[PDB]
């Protein structure tokens, strides 16, 4: 039997409104020894119930068993510790597996949009990019809007570890050439632990 | 006691100064079955010997056996199979590996660059960019220059699935906000597959 200790969504732990939940899966449980047992210590203190739920699923040829502990915003963001520690007969010593957000020193990404190149006007649909530079922990959410209306055609890069030891990223909107013509304004959303209100807004325009 | 394949660097194989290769990597060797018998056939055939080279490291608590096979970039390039064979008393089977170059038939990068915002005038330091958009497959090298010298401060993104089914990657040069200013030329040089000399370079400058 393997344990896999799952981290909240960024979203989540820096949305007030949401709800971050540490999650403890268990594959290769067994038919013959399917009792898992779970225990789950925020920081130090077993945190016991807190509001702990399991429950089993017949998969494979084996079980598989999920504990989900939810987790306390300001806990997650001030780093503490998440551990699950999982007994199961089969197993000989119990699996601990032990969590929280990158170690270190929370900085303010710097988010800059860059509008098309010429070129790029040539073609029939065009790329809007905003630069998300200079952040730490890598935790980030970024989203795209054209209004109260939230768009599609966007991709973004995994964060790229910069030579600062801090952290980038780029985001690509994908729009035809027409609407940024039509003088719409695109904005970039990006949401960080080190942000003002946990958000910032960059805007774009022809 | 498994074995990964490694394929060539995309540099190497788009160079034909350059020899790359394709390593064959067999970890987690232990003691007292350390004879490790690679197998080296190309495509259909077995190339023996052709310039295939292993050697033992003694590592963890465990051995480290790694070989390496120089590759004709026509052959990677036409795609063909690269299979390592490996051998070792202990393990019962022997471990058939293959690997090769992606199917699908390739896209020509679009290499457009992007100059500093604004809004990072205002930093000691500004950030240039390439947006290399609409190629295929993954396997492409940017690197970046100033004039007949290469610069060291840049950063690059990997390669990110679009919708098109095709990749993009973004490439970051950090540069000082003078000689940006100073007005000199920077060059972004992406080499692929897919491209007129297995190259292009898109300038920049102030
Ligand atoms: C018997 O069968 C079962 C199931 O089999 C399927 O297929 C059969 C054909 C079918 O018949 C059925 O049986 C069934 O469909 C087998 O189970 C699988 O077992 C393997 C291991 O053998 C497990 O592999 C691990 O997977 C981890 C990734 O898991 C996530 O992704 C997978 C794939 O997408 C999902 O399946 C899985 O559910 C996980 O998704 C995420 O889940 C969480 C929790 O649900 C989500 O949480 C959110 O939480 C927020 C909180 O606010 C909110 O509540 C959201 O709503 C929640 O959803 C989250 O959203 C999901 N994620 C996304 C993106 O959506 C791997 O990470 C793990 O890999 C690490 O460990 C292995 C082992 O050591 C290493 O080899 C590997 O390299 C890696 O190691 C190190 O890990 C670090 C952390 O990842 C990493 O940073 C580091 O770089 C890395 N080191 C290196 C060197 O790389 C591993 O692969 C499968 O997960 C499991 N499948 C399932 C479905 O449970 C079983 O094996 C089989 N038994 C046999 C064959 O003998
Ligand atoms: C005992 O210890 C050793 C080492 O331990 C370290 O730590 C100790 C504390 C210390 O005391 C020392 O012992 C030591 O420092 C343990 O060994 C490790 O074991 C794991 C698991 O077996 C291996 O994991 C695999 O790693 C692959 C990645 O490997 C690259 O990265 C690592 C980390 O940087 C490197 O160390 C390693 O060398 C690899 O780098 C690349 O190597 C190649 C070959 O050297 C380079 O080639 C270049 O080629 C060009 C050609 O022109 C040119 O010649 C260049 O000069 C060459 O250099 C290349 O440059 C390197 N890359 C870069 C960027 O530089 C993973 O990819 C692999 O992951 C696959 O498998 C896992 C497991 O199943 C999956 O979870 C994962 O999803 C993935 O699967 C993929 O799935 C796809 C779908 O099925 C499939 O299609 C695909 O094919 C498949 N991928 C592959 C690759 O098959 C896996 O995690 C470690 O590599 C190994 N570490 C070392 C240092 O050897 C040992 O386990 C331990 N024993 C125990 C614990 O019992």
């Amino acid at each position: 039997p393997s344990v896999f200790l799952f981290p909240p969504k960024p979203k989540d732990t820096l949305m007030i409104s949401r709800t971050p939940e540490v999650t403890c899966v268990v594959v290769d449980v067994s038919h013959e020894d399917p009792q898992v047992k779970f225990n789950w210590y925020v920081d130090g203190v077993q945190v016991h119930n807190a509001k702990t739920k399991p429950r089993e699923q017949q998969y494979n040829s084996t079980y598989r068993v999920v504990s989900v502990l939810t987790v306390l915003h300001q806990n997650w963001l001030d780093g503490k510790e998440y551990k699950c520690k999982v007994s199961n007969k089969a197993l000989p010593a119990p699996i601990e597996k032990t969590i929280s957000k990158a170690k270190g020193q929370p900085r303010e990404p710097q988010v800059y949009t860059l509008p098309p190149s010429r070129e790029e006007m040539t073609k029939n649909q065009v790329s809007l990019t905003c630069l998300v530079k200079g952040f730490y922990p890598s935790d980030i959410a970024v989203e795209w809007e054209s209004n109260g209306q939230p768009e599609n055609n966007y991709k973004t890069t995994p964060p790229v570890l910069d030579s600062d030891g801090s952290f980038f990223l780029y985001s690509k909107l994908t729009v035809d050439k027409s609407r940024w013509q039509q003088g719409n304004v695109f904005s970039c959303s990006v949401m960080h632990e080190a942000l003002h209100n946990h958000y910032t807004q960059k805007s774009l325009s022809l």
